[PDB]
């Protein structure tokens, strides 16, 4: 896996609108006060930006 | 220009959040009714999706 540059298999263009769609589904349950639904993701090992 | 595959010079990852930032700047002026500010872009010649 380390012998290639992975520009076509990781972080494609429309990837962030799928993750933003998961956040909207979890917003239908986080409206009542005191029951906010947390959403966290794991970080990219290679980049911090 | 047609002898290359343009994957590093067109439609990069963070491009749509810049265009969505232009839309927020134009929202400070489109609040009063009857003075909505229109925003249109030119289409990609090659793709429709």
């Amino acid at each position: 896996y380390s012998q290639l540059h992975h520009d076509f298999t990781t972080t494609q263009v429309g990837m962030h609108d799928i993750v933003r769609s998961f956040r909207q589904t979890m917003n239908q349950y986080s409206r009542e006060p005191g029951r906010y639904r947390f959403m966290g993701t794991e970080a990219h090992g290679e980049s911090i930006t």
